[PDB]
């Protein structure tokens, strides 16, 4: 599409007239807040914001490595939401080394937009604009902020505007505005702007308002004053915030119509409160909210200005996306089109190969203790099934595999089941699909209009003893499949042809090119798995003390199982790879008559 | 196997292979450089191992003429698709001379040379010292063999031939006498020398023929042989048939008993039925891709072309060669650089297989009106004959016959055609068949194959117009790129970004989309569409003439247009389109 500056952007929605809205939020106080948060970052993204920003505060330690600063929530949006991204940066109570020092920060992780703001108790924002731009020349957008009524420390009113207009000379690109209730002083601000001959975007904040407490937050943001009228229809209500936000909506509604309809404003700047229902639905009725949002590819595209290109990805880290954006993050550039037209895999330090969840839950749903290898195979089958295990604990993870089936797994939820109760243990799958609609709500992806395929394909852990066995039965369906195993010693086979990649994901577009987001790649998977047994000891086996039984187990399994990929070739046929377990069990099996 | 000479030498002979060889002279015709590069693309055919070109001081071999040998070696190449080897001599030549045509043969893309002594500092020896100094390895030069012998002594001359293998193969002389060079196979294994023995084989097609092997070989043909020529009347083709039935037999247990060196003397027929009959011919194999891989080295990984030059592949050469690097996996990605123009249209090698004579035959010594026109593209598709009793071959986009897929849709071709829609080029849908399929396949076997239907013509002004009203109602299905010969345009190509028509799915590899639609690429190849009614048949008829004025208006004004339909798992709609812009110009009311 256009993977372009900020302010390129905009003066092309501009040109367009296609009317923008972006999104405030601020850096939470704990952990869990700041897990809720990109949460919503995720759910929100959906209705195609332009950008949305991170606010910044010294009391937040705002430029650290601490999960809740302002510096990693916004390296977050960009490098895992894919969001454009809007930091926050004052400079009140800040030396020039401190604020290079954030800036060269942002600009390592990815960001590439700051709002450069004084603070409340380097003298002036202007300085910080000016100071950006010799220090980093042009690399970054910035913008700046405006009052529609005047800053409250400013004598003259008109002496504010003449001090906007230096700071927006030194280097700004747009400004956003402070909150206001009338339409009209908006209007007014504009044409002050645009008779001092301020010439860039001027972007109106809208504050919706959302309960009770809105009110006094309001003016703690603004220090304005809450008008009688709005102060008069809430008071009687004082004490129901769910009725209180269907007014803050009709008045929100009622505003934005009013500027919309102005046409001299090409966006709308909401300050959210880290809460998503009522600006949600306040940009519905404005019809600003997108209609029918796609996913873009079956993985989720980074915003990192070093990886637009990227658009294959192979099939092993999809369940752990961070993994692989850690592991490529030092390469100069991304493969684009095809996988196999290549920087080495990088390695890894251990704290990516940490479970989220404690000690204790884990234990509670892969077992305290474990009597066989058998006790290995139901945790994957009740991460499948979804039911209780004998202690009556949902098993809602598994080493490889942090969060909930997609939806495509349903199509072969019997089929897993099945495999994973004889002893082949998955951790990665997909069905085939034969040129389904690319709107389908289980499997579509890209652009609107166009076909989407996929092979079928399985991943798995399994005995020497049933790997020796699929081999000899891999012979019968040598020019159907294509496999490859490999143990923790590196041992390994493959019939990939001269070792080359096999696309397995792909869609075909109206008045487009061919997209091939998924691959099967043997060199990729000898680095991948590393990593895939490792996480045996690392998240499960550590739970156990050293000498006891259930250790054993699990390490028994680490050092002797095989990991296994298949591809059935054949995607216009029914999935073959289910024929190839049960020819294996019989192979395993037959010297036993009872199974036959 | 795309790989050099050498290493495509020694991997098939041993693996149960055996190969073909053809040896040409270069012309001495303008007219003759024509017809030897259609002989060239028709062996082709013949599934051919390595081509061979003569060399010789007297014809100035080394210059830019036509007919000079090293430009017919580099058109083999270049575009023939054919490895070739160029002969060189030294004779009596400065050290700098065989330098500087050393230079053109390896930067024109030539890769296989064969040095040779000249017949009037060096002598037969000199050759790989030459090149070697500045040559490198496996590059592949090859050495000279005269089975029988003739000037000197077995002693130093067969001295001097196996010893000079430092040269991954030698060439052997006519063998008159069916394995009397055969003594010299075993006897060669004595010389001591590393490398292969390729030898020859000289066929009978005319009565001045005879005389040609005495000129050539410097030896007597055989009194028995003789003894059945003198017979052989003043009827050349009968003289030919013993020929070619002399050959089959005598390489028939060589071939295995012992690849087979034919010096074709720039004539096709005979050397065609010994290969079939000698069971070397293939006739009927599988297609790499929609079209055929340039032989160039630099051209390696060329695996994606806009479909416009379908019809004219060489042409689509000559405007690439300038090129650096060649788009791979997608066209749009590779930032691709400006064509290069076509001003002469008289190259030999791009130029038309037919005569003047021919193509007013076929397309009319006279024309009366727009109409006359419609009638030849309908004839060339249906294959019948015209008015006159001829057959008409081809057409100034087309002059080879239609490809196999083109029968899916030939009755409503012709259709279209007889209602002024001129089509140039078409493409049927196709849902993913087996890449083995014998109409459409492409590509690795056991995979699918899939193609958006196109179509692309030329129409009248009156009906462009209309047919942009019935697309506004096609809008999300059908894209669509029109162009006048003055270049205003339209499309609705989203951000004018090309869009994959063909493209196949092989087991355990990745997908290869080899044929676009591009409206960049359409801009320059509208030019070169347009320029054709010109130069191809306007300028049959006097400038001042009322048929070049018919040509001329048609030139001057009519659209080009091409049409694809995205769904391409559903029946092709671009029948409905042209059958709504026809209802669209009628004038019923009711
Ligand atoms: C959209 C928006 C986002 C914000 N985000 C944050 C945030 O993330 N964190 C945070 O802590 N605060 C934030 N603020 C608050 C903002 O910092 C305060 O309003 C602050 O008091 C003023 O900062 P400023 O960048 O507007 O300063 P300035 O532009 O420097 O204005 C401050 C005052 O100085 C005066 N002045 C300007 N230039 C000169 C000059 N050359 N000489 C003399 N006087 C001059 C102006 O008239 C004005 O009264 C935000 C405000 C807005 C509107
Ligand atoms: C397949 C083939 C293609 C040909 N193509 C051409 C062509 O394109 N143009 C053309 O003009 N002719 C061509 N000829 C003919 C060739 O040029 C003549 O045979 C020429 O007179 C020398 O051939 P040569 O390459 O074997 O020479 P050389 O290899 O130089 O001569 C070797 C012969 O001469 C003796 N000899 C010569 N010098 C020495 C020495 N210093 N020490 C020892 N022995 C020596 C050897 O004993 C041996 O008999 C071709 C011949 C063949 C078989
Ligand atoms: N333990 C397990 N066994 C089998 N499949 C699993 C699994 N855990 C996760 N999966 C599945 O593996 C898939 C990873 S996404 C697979 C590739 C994707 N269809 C694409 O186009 O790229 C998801 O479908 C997920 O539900
Ligand atoms: N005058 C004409 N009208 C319509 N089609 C024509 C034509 N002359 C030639 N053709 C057809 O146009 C096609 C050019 S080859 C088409 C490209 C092919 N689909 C691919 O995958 O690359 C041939 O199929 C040929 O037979």
């Amino acid at each position: 599409e256009r993977h372009e500056r900020l302010r390129e952007k905009m003066r092309r929605r501009l040109e367009s007239g296609d009317k923008w809205f972006s999104l405030e939020f601020f850096p939470p106080r704990t952990a869990e807040g700041a897990v809720n948060l990109i949460s919503r970052f995720d759910r929100m993204a959906a209705g195609g914001p332009l950008y949305i920003d991170v606010t910044w505060h010294p009391a937040g330690d705002p430029g650290s490595d601490k999960e809740t600063s302002s510096m990693m929530i916004a390296s977050t949006a960009v490098n895992y939401c894919g969001l454009e991204t809007i930091l926050h940066m004052t400079c009140c109570r800040q030396r020039l080394e401190e604020i290079t020092g954030h800036l060269h920060k942002a600009k390592q992780l990815g960001l590439k937009n700051i709002m450069a703001l004084r603070g409340d108790p380097f003298n002036y924002a202007v300085d910080l604009v000016k100071h950006i731009r010799s220090e980093f020349g042009d690399y970054f957008d910035i913008c700046v902020a405006g009052y529609p009524k005047g800053h409250p420390e400013a004598g003259s009113f008109e002496a504010d505007l003449k001090h906007l207009k230096e700071k927006v000379s030194a280097g700004a690109d747009f400004i956003i505005t402070q909150l206001f209730f009338e339409a009209d002083t908006f209007f007014r601000f504009v044409k002050a702007c645009t008779d001092m001959g301020i010439t860039c975007p001027i972007v109106p904040g809208i504050f919706p308002i959302q309960g009770y407490h809105s009110l006094r937050q309001l003016v703690k943001l603004s220090k304005l004053e809450v008008p009688q009228e709005i102060k008069d229809v809430i008071e009687p209500i004082k004490d129901n915030d769910a009725a209180i936000r269907n007014y803050g909506i009709e008045l929100a509604v009622s505003l934005c119509q009013e500027l919309l309809a102005s046409g001299l404003v090409p966006g709308l700047h909401f300050y959210t409160l880290n809460r998503e229902m009522a600006t949600t639905e306040v940009l519905k009725r404005l019809g600003m909210w997108t209609e029918d949002p796609r996913r873009p590819l079956p993985w989720a595209l980074s915003a990192h200005p070093k990886r637009r290109e990227e658009d294959v990805r192979p099939i092993f880290w999809a369940s752990r996306p961070k993994s692989y954006i850690y592991r490529t993050q030092e390469w100069d550039e991304f493969p684009n089109g095809r996988w196999g037209n290549f920087g080495e895999l990088k390695d890894y330090y251990l704290f990516y190969l940490k479970s989220k969840s404690p000690k204790e839950e884990l234990l509670k749903m892969w077992g305290e203790e474990l009597t066989s290898e058998a006790s290995v195979f139901e945790v994957f089958v009740l991460y499948l099934s979804g039911e209780p295990n004998r202690n009556g604990h949902k098993v809602t993870c598994l080493p490889w595999n942090d969060e909930p089936l997609a939806a495509e797994t349903s199509l072969l939820k019997e089929e897993l089941l099945r495999v994973n109760r004889q002893g082949i243990l998955t951790i990665n799958s997909q069905p085939n699909i034969n040129g389904k609609p690319s709107s389908d709500p289980i499997v579509g992806w890209g652009p609107s209009g166009g076909y989407v395929f996929q092979k079928a394909y399985l991943e798995f852990f399994t005995s020497r003893e049933t790997a020796e066995a699929l081999l000899q039965v891999l012979k019968k369906y040598e020019l159907r499949v294509n496999y490859h195993l490999v143990n923790v010693k590196g041992e390994n086979i493959t019939n990939a042809p001269e070792l080359q990649p096999n696309a397995v994901t792909w869609g075909i577009f109206p008045g487009r090119e061919i997209i091939q987001p998924t691959v099967v790649d043997p060199v990729s998977f000898m680095f991948w798995k590393d990593e895939a047994f490792a996480l045996w000891i690392e998240q499960w086996g550590k739970l156990y003390e050293e000498e006891s039984p259930s250790r054993t187990i699990i390490q028994y399994i680490h050092d002797n199982y095989f990991l296994v990929n298949l591809v059935d070739n054949d995607f216009p046929l029914d999935n073959c790879l289910w024929q190839v377990v049960e020819d294996t069990l019989e192979l395993l099996n037959a010297e036993n008559l009872y199974f036959q």
